[PDB]
């Protein structure tokens, strides 16, 4: 009953049946749900795998796979600038005509189908709301429908006492950072960052004011009641675990991936005792690239459903992840703001000119991206943290150069990502 | 009453059985089977109330016993209790920090605020 | 030997006995007819001795001691002084000899051992400090040259609505010191022609400074017809890189070959680029080299410049010693040193936070262990200076370096061959009265 | 390699000329003098040097094709101290040529032989007329052509003021009055006690001598009388070029002066090529090659720097010259080479060598000129090796009698 | 007049030349030899009056040489009369007869050499630089032959060079044979001067010139004529001097080329020539004071030099410093033409060795002055 | 007195070996 295309394409070219009813690219029937870019659907197993390798990108700077159905074998490259979208060989002829694969090769440049106006090439309409429709993917398909969160009570303006943040891997100091910028008064922070890279921009950027604390490894209940109550609890666990692009991939049980047991284990500590009325809150963030099975888990061991707030909409490159937690509106509508740096030319220095518009997310590891007097060249440290919303010179200390400065700017949060999320925070604590 | 995991051939209840206590009622997902391990939520666990790695079954077992704790101020009789000596050392720190509580001995390791049939029937013994 | 080529022994027996005087003697070579004084002690220095002086005496060794004798020239085994802020080695020949006997076996073995430099002073056999060495050592530099040249013309003073912007050709620009400290003071910059071929110090030039310096090729590859396309010069930068004139490299070439053969250029196109007869425009030009140079050299480049150099001392307004000869016209070349309310004298002005310094002054800018890794010190733990830091000793705005993605290596070179902020800017800062200000 | 190029052209596939003489590497330059082709940047660069350097025998000490000495056959004809290079006869004539030359005795080179295209070494037929376009005008810079002064007439012409740094023996006062112009002065630097001797006694103390010209300072030079020519040559056994050319800014005629004002340089041909661009470019002038093959019995090639009238105009000899060694040579003494260098003399079947006043016959100075001062034969020949050539310099002091008065 | 001035013994033998007074033939064998060299600071090695004293007193007067003795004094002396040391008014003509009076060969010079006779035919041994070869030259008389018998290599080439070759060299003076002069012969001069004991070393070579004359005078019945000459230092034994004139058989005339030249240069001569004891006349291009044998801005510290040899007070100053003569202005001394040692590749070492022992040209010249009236003059 | 004064005053009135060979 494995079913080909060939006959699902032959049929509902003569108007006899409906492309929602097949899959998309598996051809089985019985689909479970739609595709975000063309129309018909898409079965349990094609959905399961390309939920995960969508996102997944290549050094060079294309998607790592086909755009269609899953998978990579022959890919035929779009090289219309600001695009870097790629096809399936296989994909092409089966669908939107016979002779089109050994074409496509021949013409150039060659303009992936989005790029042109739409036409329907076959059975491959596109679809005219899938800017909006895509998004309604990743938010909610699972299972499981969590109850909404608790909506605290209003607290008088007079009423209101300074905030006792506690970080775990807090890095270089990222929420410290935002929550000046917001205007709240912070009137306790206990980072627990390891690097004495990081620990060196900490202390001397912010005058001492974060009582530093050792590895999350070592702190025990008492010292979690001998720092008082904790009003927030803020929390991202590193990311070089389970990702498909390195080979180990060990999961979310194994390695590096056991540090977000201890985000849940200090969160019941800190959490105030039955019977109390204090606001509290918590927060995660990890990479989006992580396998099915363990994106439910964290779901259902926080007992809350990821957002996913798309870094493009408010900054200059792409990365996007999951933000669990409660705080008081993380499903609103992204806005950017006057302030921000919509294109890569506002992060240059002088006399140079930006070739693109958007940039590939950034790694641990570092082609045409600005030319200077006619002559190309790569990003600056400079110009990387103006990217993130960092101020400049932010990370020169301790005598750094191209090769620290730019691995902690990549596994660092965003400035205006968090900007926007700590927004509502400013009515249970004090201001000015 | 009570609440097990890897119960296997069920030698707790037989262990029990052979102790002259009745149960009221036990609860196991692996008798009175419910599901697997991951298809229990809190509304389950209130109305079955009251009462891979080593990784992915201790992960599920501290969710369990953080979920079936008694709240503050609860005086009830609340106890919690297994793992091969030859592991991982910083898997074994893991695991003895995360229950707040050092391992003893007994070759396993043995935690608990309280297979080897002799060891369940000398543990069940004060019970 | 002859009567003049005597003994240290019979002049110190000598003036024992109050039977002559040190100034007769040369204090360590002990031939008789004085041509100098000794700058710290009272005596006489020989030809063979003087010109072995002007060499060796503020060359320094990695580890931040003196690399010869305090005393004679020479070091065989010297006696470093223990105590900090004072780097000054003795020489085991010297001490005995004129002291007292045995005064070698007690000094190596005395823990911690004072130089006599730094014990309250007294008649030690002969060895009596001077009371005003300070000033003295001064003129043991500034002006004991040979052929006396005429002092220089000065300029009539200019109406402040007749000034007009400065235009300067910089030869050897480097890092581009020389504006920075231009309109720092103020004075209006209506033209800049650098003249740098490493590409690094181009990127400084042209991004912090938004592109107002117009960079050209190569100082060799200038004709006569790009000194007149570019506009009439009004400041000729100077400064040579003093890698083959220096005796540090032991193997150098000198003048007149190799490296050092680049004093000419700059020599050639001072003169394509003078006024001619006839022009009373305000020409100003200067020279800088460092003082560890050869006395054959120090008369040439003087014979030819046709001026003597001045000796200005970056102690009296950073903190760091280098010292170095400064060719020029400039109004009021030999003014003393006074320091400014917003200098950073000490080494804990030039810090971070929760830093703790140790010294007081540190050695000049480009096996160095334990007081290398010893200059500063934060939370208890041995550390040693950052890239940040060391532009504020030389007066450069923060983070001027973080261009290019130069790592240390980059940012301590460019640094340390360069000028020093508080030094160029006494020797500017007269020139506000010639120019447009503001 | 060498064999690339070697069998294409042998099978009329390319020409010598895009290929490296010797080196293998494609994209020459210029062009090689002797044979058809040419020359690669690298090698080009190389061969400025060595070409006439020789050795203390009398033979060269480089190869005559490209420059390199490993293995060398000297030629055994006389008059000829070319040596070629053993790897470069059997990669162009053919493969066991270098055993059949080792072999045969006498063994002549190719140049001396009549011209026949042994394989591709073909001898050029103009090669006499292109060694000098090769180092006459080569260099990159092509400076602007001097200004030609206005005539002087012979009513106004003065005597002449010279000014000789590093003067040695007088050999310029010597010529001067020997053309017929008369002297007003001849301000030496000379700080050798033997020259100052010569100089003198020789002159009947016509000669104003001075001490080191380290010494001398811009006030000197304003007292001394305005000069109108300085001489200057250097020590070539680099200092004191930059000394003459200090001393040359405080005598050139400042902006406005119109008086007829002339200078020159002298240096060997044996210097880097680096240190050739620079004396030009400081000096703003390109060099001539003037041999004094053309004029007596000896060899020398020296560069002249300069602004006298007429540098380029060919070389010929004159009616009074010596162009053989026979001609300068005493009685019942036989010679058996034409020209020496830079077995001489034979006496009743006895080899003997040149006489300190046989080599004084040779530089064109009167005989019996270094017999002052109580000098040995070792003496009278060092300052006579290190001198001018009088019929060379006379060749370029010749114009200068319409401009200053003479007799 | 009845004692002897240096001995004290009476019967005197002779007069002295400076002081009225006798002389003993002990003091005169004395006098004649010790009386003429010198040392080599420049001054007389013994006493004007007694030519002995193991220290004496030195004269300081300005070119002057004469040194006096410690005893010679305050014995006779305690210008007028000072003791008895009253100088003679005449002693500057009168020393020179002491040595000249002191029979000869033929008497009777035939005069009978007339019109259209044949050249000069002059034969000479251990020549050296061919100064008889200069000298005839330089007066006018054509030479036909003129052999030499010199043995050093280094003064061959000399006299090759500087007169194209006419002088044909054959071999050292113990070679020449009988038949080498008959065949070389006839001849009508016989120069001859032995190197400077004469029965042994190199003394022994002075009969040689005997003997050349034994086989070129001509035979008897033949009244061409003939000539000699001899030529030695005065520093010779009394016996050795009395030899030569032996076998000489004449009286041998003394000759100082003071009254011709600038140095100090005496002499002895022999032959038969006419008009050699005439008293020498000086001639008007004649270099007489060492003002002017010297190069150029060149003052001499003195007015005539003492003898020179082969060893080397200076007499010239140059820019205020104590300086030496040069090569080329020893030449002008002994009248040389300038630059006549500048061949072979010599210094001061062989030049020197070639002046200092050679003759003087102005010398010999007076010696063949009558010759011009017998052969082809002109 | 040796031989050679002799021979010498003989001549006129008329290695040894070889100048006697050669005074003959
Ligand atoms: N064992 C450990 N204990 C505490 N921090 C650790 C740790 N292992 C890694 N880290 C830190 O965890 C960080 C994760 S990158 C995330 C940093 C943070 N989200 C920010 O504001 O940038 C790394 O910088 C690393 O330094
Ligand atoms: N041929 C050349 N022409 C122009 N500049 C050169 C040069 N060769 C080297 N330089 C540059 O000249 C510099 C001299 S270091 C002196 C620069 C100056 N004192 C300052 O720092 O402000 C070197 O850094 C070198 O990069
Ligand atoms: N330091 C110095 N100052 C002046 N002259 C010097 C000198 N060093 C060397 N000389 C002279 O410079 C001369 C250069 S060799 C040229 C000699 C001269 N041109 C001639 O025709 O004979 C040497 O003879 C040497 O005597
Ligand atoms: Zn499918
Ligand atoms: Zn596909
Ligand atoms: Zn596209
Ligand atoms: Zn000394
Ligand atoms: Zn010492
Ligand atoms: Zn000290
Ligand atoms: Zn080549
Ligand atoms: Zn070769
Ligand atoms: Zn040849
Ligand atoms: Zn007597
Ligand atoms: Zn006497
Ligand atoms: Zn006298």
């Amino acid at each position: 009953e494995d079913q080909s295309r060939e006959q699902m394409a032959s049929d509902v070219a003569n108007n006899k049946s409906s492309l929602e009813d097949g899959c998309l690219s598996c051809g089985r029937k019985n689909p479970v749900s739609f595709h975000p870019l063309f129309e018909g659907g898409l079965c349990q197993t094609c959905r399961d795998r390309f939920l995960e390798l969508f996102y997944m990108y290549d050094d060079d700077g294309y998607q790592s796979y086909c755009t269609v159905c899953c998978e990579g074998r022959e890919l035929l490259l779009c090289s219309n600038t600001s695009c870097c979208r790629c096809f399936c060989v296989e994909c092409l002829e089966v669908l939107v005509g016979t002779g089109t694969a050994a074409e496509a090769k021949l013409q150039e440049p060659w303009s992936c189908y989005m790029c042109l106006p739409q036409r329907c090439h076959g059975v491959l309409r596109r679809r005219k709301d899938w800017n909006v429709r895509l998004q309604a993917f990743f938010t909610s398909d699972t299972g499981l429908e969590y109850e909404a969160p608790k909506l605290y009570p209003a607290i008088p303006a007079a009423r209101r006492r300074p905030i006792r943040v506690l970080s775990l891997f807090d890095g270089i100091a990222t929420g410290y950072l935002v929550l000046k910028e917001l205007g709240i008064k912070v009137g306790k922070y206990v980072a627990s960052e390891v690097c004495e890279e990081s620990i060196a921009v900490g202390t001397v950027k912010h005058e001492g004011n974060i009582k530093y604390v050792n590895d999350v490894r070592n702190i025990t209940k008492k010292n979690i009641e001998e720092w008082g109550p904790f009003d927030l609890v803020i929390g991202g666990s590193p990311c070089n675990d389970l990702s498909n692009v390195n080979p180990a991939r060990k999961g979310l049980y194994e390695g590096t991936g056991r540090l977000f047991f201890e985000f849940y284990h200090l969160l019941n500590y800190s959490r105030p005792k039955e019977g109390d009325d204090r606001p509290f809150f918590w927060m995660f963030e990890n990479v989006v690239a992580m396998k099915v099975g363990d994106k439910r888990d964290i779901s259902r061991f926080l007992e809350c459903n990821p957002v996913m707030i798309d870094a493009i909409k408010v900054s200059a490159a792409h990365r996007a992840r999951y933000f669990w937690g409660n705080l008081p509106g993380m499903n609103r509508p992204v806005i950017a703001s006057k302030n921000d740096k919509l294109e890569l030319q506002d992060c240059l220095e002088y006399n140079r000119i930006a070739k693109l518009k958007k940039v590939q997310t950034i790694t641990t590891k570092s082609l045409f991206p600005v030319v200077m007097n006619g002559k190309e060249d790569v990003l600056w440290c400079t110009e990387l943290e103006r990217i993130f919303g960092f101020p400049v010179h932010y990370t020169d200390v301790s005598n750094m150069g191209r090769g620290a400065r730019q691995k902690l700017l990549g596994r660092s949060w965003s400035v205006p990502v968090i900007r926007h999320l700590f927004a509502p925070l400013k009515d249970y604590f004090a201001c000015e």
